[PDB]
């Protein structure tokens, strides 16, 4: 396992525009397109992406382009945090793994309110951070995922995914 057939598993793989679990534009794996009503934003936002007129609908390939740049992006962004990375560097690689599905996820924006769980990770307190984590909205909404990530965070396994 990786945390790039982690989140093909979380996230799936579509190859023409849809609508997310928050009802936004998005293609591929996860690749949000916009948050705006408007398909033709999002197909314009898709053509400006892509490098050509797509007509709203990509290729495997393109898709998996989008993908890496979007993994890289995510960890990246970690990396830039000043909140985020020093957790980000006391963690073991599979839950870093966690850490990567969560910002691909939600953003580093979404990750903000994690403050407490931030902490409870860092200080290597498995069970409560688990428990921590899912009094979110997050959890409420999107909870076999979030169930998911929790377990990998708690357990520091991929059992979750198996
Ligand atoms: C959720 C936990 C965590 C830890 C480090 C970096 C990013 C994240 C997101
Ligand atoms: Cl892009
Ligand atoms: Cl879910």
């Amino acid at each position: 396992m990786n945390i790039f057939e982690m989140l093909r598993i979380d996230e799936g793989l579509r190859l023409k525009i849809y609508k997310d679990t928050e009802g936004y534009y998005t293609i591929g794996i996860g690749h949000l397109l916009t948050k705006s009503p408007s398909l033709n934003a999002a197909k314009s936002e898709l053509d400006k992406a892509i490098g050509r007129n797509t007509n709203g609908v990509i290729t495997k390939d393109e898709a998996e382009k989008l993908f890496n740049q979007d993994v890289d992006a995510a960890v990246r962004g970690i990396l830039r945090n000043a909140k985020l990375k020093p957790v980000y560097d006391s963690l073991d690689a599979v839950r870093r793994a966690a850490a990567i599905n969560m910002v691909f996820q939600m953003g580093e924006t979404g990750v903000a309110g994690f403050t407490n769980s931030l902490r409870m990770l860092q200080q290597k307190r498995w069970d409560e951070a688990a428990v921590n984590l899912a009094k979110s909205r997050w959890y409420n909404q999107t909870p076999n995922r979030a169930k998911r990530v929790i377990t990998t965070f708690r357990t520091g396994t991929w059992d979750a995914y198996k």
